[PDB]
């Protein structure tokens, strides 16, 4: 389960990854606005302080959107189960 | 599967065509803008770039948003397990 | 299951109406605005085109998307599977 | 089922508090605020009405978010089921 959690993980920093690469360069992002734009785009939150002006750019946001809920939504779910929620069963019992 | 995947697929283009026509038609957004804007509506990202300024505008997107949540999630989730998944997989083993 | 989604039906209608109430109250916004807001509110869309300004609107949206998010995406989950599902089988069986 | 459901509500306050502390001092939010920027942040809303501006801000938030949404999500997921569902059952019972 290390290993699923890790398969996801590094899926997960890969997709990221690529948004950071691709709204850097074609929107003109900072790389630090760009990973942050990426991670408010995949995990549905939106805020909308940053969005892409180009068609390019929205055109790529269809598909970055779809291809990369499931990653990111699938690693979240692994996370939760698989690490914070034994943490939180080890903190109730004194070794 | 690929019937199953298939299926979805198809309704989900016919659902982001729709949102395309009215709100080009009834909003005034360019065409590729009204694909976008259907998609950031339906996987409830929502940047709020664009957003319905008249009544029939508003209105249709309650119920676009209740109609078009469901199928969305639905083939993204299709996506993932059916479609994502084996071809990771796949990439672990080689030929 | 008709009953089934007759209760949840009921219940979103009685929880917009009551974001509707709040928001055309204390918020100002128009009814038709409320209602709107409601809705882009408790699906997590959050175009943000409409957001509380006092503290007592503050307040009250915390309380509402926590009570109102299970019961609006529990309605859809219901919506999906018990009528678009159904409807769209039949579609591909000509009687 | 009660002190499945306290934990996880104890959970959620222990993040809300911290993402209220960090957004206070660090973006210079008032205490209000910050909460309802931290409520509308892990539920995945994301008015933008505030979003973080310096770069400390963003790179939090990038954690804040994953961490927070698998806990609550799972928190409202307790809150329906094993609160509201049963209170509504209740409602259509007279004693
Ligand atoms: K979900
Ligand atoms: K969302
Ligand atoms: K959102
Ligand atoms: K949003
Ligand atoms: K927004
Ligand atoms: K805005």
């Amino acid at each position: 389960k290390d290993k699923e959690f890790q398969v996801l993980f590094v899926l997960t920093i890969l997709t990221l990854i690529s948004g950071t690469i691709f709204y850097s360069t074609v929107e003109g992002l900072r790389p630090i606005d760009a990973l942050y734009f990426s991670v408010v785009t995949l995990t549905t939150v939106g805020y909308g302080d940053f969005s892409p002006q180009t068609d390019f750019g929205k055109i790529f946001t269809i598909l970055y959107i779809f291809i990369g809920i499931g990653l990111v939504f699938g690693f979240i779910h692994k996370l939760a189960v698989n690490v914070q929620l034994p943490s939180i069963l080890s903190n109730l019992v004194p070794r």
